[PDB]
C-alpha cells in the first residue's frame, strides 16, 4: 500500500537514530550493482502497489527494513562504479556514514577492493563485508564447506587488514569485521540469499541447508530461506551508524569550518533546529520538474519555500519543493529534519558539491 508506505517514511524521517545513510563499493563485477537492485527489490520498494539496473546511478534510492522491533529507514546513496579515483568519488564517500564493501568469493580482494575500503576510511565511513557469488563455489568450484569457510576467513583477514592500515586511528580496531558479531555476511545477491552468523542463531538455518537447496536449482525455496534483504539489512541496522551517531565523529573531518561555532555544533550534533546546512551530491533534469538536487541536510531543517545561500556558486537562491525518496521515487515533503537525504527543486544553479546553507559559512567543498 502507496499511502502506509508514505506514512511510514514520514514517521522514520523524523527520528534520526532509525535513518541508516549508505553506499555499496565493490571491485568491477564483484556484484555492486546486483546487490543494490535486489536489496531494494526484496525490500519491496518497487512493487507495483507502491528491478535490473534501477539503482545504476541512481542519486538515492530507499529502503524500509524491520529489525528487531522497530523499522528503519536506510539511504542508499550513489557511489561511482568502475572507476578508480576522482572528485565524483570523494564527494560520495563524503555523503555516506557506512559502506557495504562486497567482494566476489571467486576474486577475493583485488586491488579495487583495497581503493575502494582506502577511500571510504580516509573519510569516516564504517564498512561491513559481504562476499558475493558464493553460489559459484557450490555450484562451479564445488567446494566443501570447510573449504568455503576457509575461503571466507582469508578474505575477512585481507579485509581486516586494509581496516588496520588505513581506518582512522580510533577506529583500527574497532571497525575491523568478523562473522561472529555479524558484520560480515556470504551469500548470492543473484540468488537472492545470504547467511550471517546472527541471522543463522535468530533462526536456526544452517549452512548445509543453502547448499543443499542450491545443488537441488530450488532457488525459489533458496531466496525465501535465507532472504539476502533480511540478512543484509539486518547487518546494515545492527553495525552501520544512524546520522546522529556518525556525525559526532565524520564532520570535524569534512568541514573545515569552526567547530565550537553555533553552526559547527548543530552539524556535529545532527540538531535539527539549528541553521539548515545541506550539501549537494547530485543534480539531475527532470523534463517535468526541472533541475532536482538530491542532498544531505546536516543540520537544521529544509523547507519547501526557504531562503538558503548557495556558498560556492556565491548566490542568495529560495528552494522551492523538498521531496524525500520512497524506493527510488521522489516524494514531496513540506520540511525535512537533519539526518536526511533529500531532492529539492529551485536551485538551478547549484553545482554537485554545493554547499547550501541558511548563513554564509565555510563550503564543505572548494569549488
Ligand atoms: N554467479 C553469480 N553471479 C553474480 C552474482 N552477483 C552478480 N553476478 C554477476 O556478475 C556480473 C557483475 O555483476 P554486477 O552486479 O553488475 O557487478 P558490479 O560491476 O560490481 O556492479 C553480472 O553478470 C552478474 O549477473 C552472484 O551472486 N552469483
Amino acid at each position: 500500500r502507496r499511502e502506509e508506505m508514505i506514512a511510514k517514511i514520514k514517521e522514520l524521517m523524523l527520528q534520526p537514530e532509525r535513518i541508516r545513510n549508505i553506499g555499496i563499493a565493490a571491485h568491477i563485477d564483484h556484484g555492486k550493482t546486483t546487490l543494490s537492485d535486489n536489496l531494494l527489490a526484496g525490500a519491496g520498494m518497487i512493487s507495483e502497489e507502491l528491478a535490473r539496473g534501477i539503482t545504476i546511478n541512481a542519486a538515492n534510492v530507499s529502503m524500509v527494513h524491520n529489525y528487531e522491533g522497530k523499522d528503519y529507514l536506510i539511504n542508499l546513496i550513489d557511489t561511482p562504479g568502475h572507476v578508480d579515483f576522482g572528485g565524483d568519488v570523494t564527494r560520495a564517500m563524503r555523503a555516506i556514514d557506512g559502506v557495504i564493501i562486497v567482494v566476489d568469493a571467486v576474486e577475493g580482494v583485488m586491488p579495487q577492493t583495497e581503493t575502494v575500503v582506502r577511500q571510504a576510511l580516509r573519510e569516516y565511513v564504517k564498512p561491513v563485508l559481504f562476499i558475493n557469488k558464493v553460489d559459484r563455489l557450490i555450484r562451479e568450484l564445488k567446494l566443501t564447506p570447510q573449504q568455503m569457510m576457509e575461503r571466507f576467513s582469508k578474505i575477512i583477514m585481507d579485509v581486516n587488514r586494509l581496516i588496520q592500515r588505513y581506518a582512522p586511528e580510533e577506529y583500527k580496531k574497532k571497525w575491523m569485521v568478523k562473522v561472529e558479531d555479524g558484520s560480515v555476511a556470504f551469500g548470492s545477491a543473484y540468488y537472492n540469499w545470504a547467511l550471517s552468523v546472527p541471522f543463522m542463531k535468530r533462526t536456526g538455518v544452517k549452512f548445509n541447508e543453502i547448499i543443499d537447496l542450491t545443488l537441488k536449482g530450488d532457488n525459489r525455496t533458496l531466496r525465501q530461506k535465507a532472504p539476502l534483504h533480511v540478512v543484509v539489512l539486518d547487518m546494515v541496522v545492527r553495525h552501520l551508524p544512524s546520522p546522529i551517531e556518525a556525525q559526532k565523529y565524520r564532520i570535524p573531518h569534512l568541514w573545515e569550518g569552526d567547530i565550537s561555532s553555533d553552526i559547527g555544533q548543530a552539524m556535529l550534533n545532527c540538531d535539527p533546529k539549528g541553521k539548515m546546512v545541506m550539501v549537494v551530491t547530485k543534480i539531475i533534469i527532470d523534463k517535468h520538474a526541472g533541475e532536482v538536487a538530491t542532498g544531505r541536510v546536516w543540520s537544521g531543517t529544509v523547507k519547501s519555500g526557504q531562503e538558503v545561500y548557495l556558498i560556492n556558486t556565491k548566490r542568495k537562491a529560495r528552494i522551492q519543493q523538498v521531496g524525500i525518496y520512497m524506493g527510488p521515487e521522489r516524494i514531496n515533503m513540506e520540511a525535512v529534519p537533519a539526518g536526511n537525504i533529500v531532492a529539492v527543486t529551485g536551485l538551478r544553479d547549484a553545482m554537485a558539491g554545493e554547499t547550501v546553507a541558511e548563513e554564509q559559512i565555510e563550503p564543505f567543498e572548494a569549488l
